């Protein structure tokens, strides 16, 4: 049972179709092409997801093989990552999380990777709820953010649109002085209608509202940046989040969420940009990135 594979939108475009991993990854790279393999995910509380009878770090590893891991919603607290990198499996030997200070148990970012970051600074080193990472690379910037949630009945919009949206877009612009930037992480906005199985039901949910979708295009999208899945697949229904309350994953009733943006410089570098809906364990999915060097 494939669920991801059905098309499930309340109005859907006449050509539109759903997301096949097993079909529309492109092939691929020729062998030796020098890249970097990406992998993003909103785990949902990392030591929940560890105690998921059916996770396995090795075996997540050994199947994507990637270079660098992106979590949001660590929810750890600074005195647990001691021990959190103890279990950290072979191969990964460089590890950058900031965690919530104010609120704990919250929020929370990590990434975690095989390549030795030229330097990581965590926020924009102020980063109260442990929402940004940045690792510099020898030719990007990696950022993984875990963008603030609205909320219900909207009540945390105004900071969200008037001072964290700013202050996302500020610091990606100005790290793209030096070198482009991939951004990653759980962006907490569905751009367009192709992004949600119910917009008209949700016009007024965090996430979806017009002030949201506005932002994402006027601070990230036209600032320069690429929505890389939704540039690699034009008229595709694919989402990264399904609510667990109304069991919507079951019929793919869910959201995009979850993105690569990156740099215009980089855009034509991007092999693919994908997501991997099989994989349980929180109420996001893994999606990945594989860019050419």
């Amino acid at each position: 049972s494939e669920p991801w594979t059905v098309l499930a939108h309340k109005k859907p475009q006449k050509d539109w179709k759903a997301y096949n991993p097993k079909t529309m990854r492109p092939p691929p790279l020729p062998e030796g092409t020098k890249c970097v393999k990406v992998m993003t995910w909103n785990v949902n509380g990392l030591r929940g997801l560890l105690k998921f009878e059916s996770f396995s770090a090795l075996q997540l590893a050994q199947r994507e093989n990637f270079d660098i891991l992106c979590l949001q919603e660590t929810k750890l607290q600074v005195k647990d990552v001691e021990e959190i990198k103890k279990t950290l499996i072979d191969g990964y030997d460089h590890s950058f999380w900031s965690c919530s200070v104010s609120k704990l148990g919250y929020s929370g970012t990590a990434i975690i990777s095989r390549i030795k970051p030229l330097s990581v600074r965590y926020g924009t080193g102020h980063d109260t709820e442990g929402r940004i990472v940045t690792a510099e690379f020898d030719s990007f910037y990696l950022i993984n953010t875990y963008v603030p949630n609205s909320g219900d009945g909207l009540k945390r919009l105004s900071y969200r649109i008037e001072e964290w949206d700013r202050t996302l877009s500020n610091h990606i612009k100005e790290l793209e002085k030096s070198k482009p930037v991939v951004l990653t992480g759980d962006l907490n906005c569905a751009h367009e209608e192709i992004d949600i199985f119910n917009p008209a039901g949700n016009k007024r949910s965090a996430g979806f509202t017009i002030e949201e979708r506005q932002s994402f295009g006027a601070n990230l999208l036209d600032k320069g940046f690429v929505d890389t899945f939704r540039k690699q697949h034009p008229g595709v229904v694919g989402y990264t989040y399904w609510g667990y309350r109304h069991g919507g994953r079951k019929t793919n009733k869910g959201w995009r969420l979850d993105y690569f943006l990156v740099s215009q410089s980089i855009a034509a570098n991007v092999h693919d940009s994908y997501i991997l809906p099989d994989i349980n364990g929180s109420d996001h999915c893994p999606i990945g990135l594989i860019l050419k060097l």
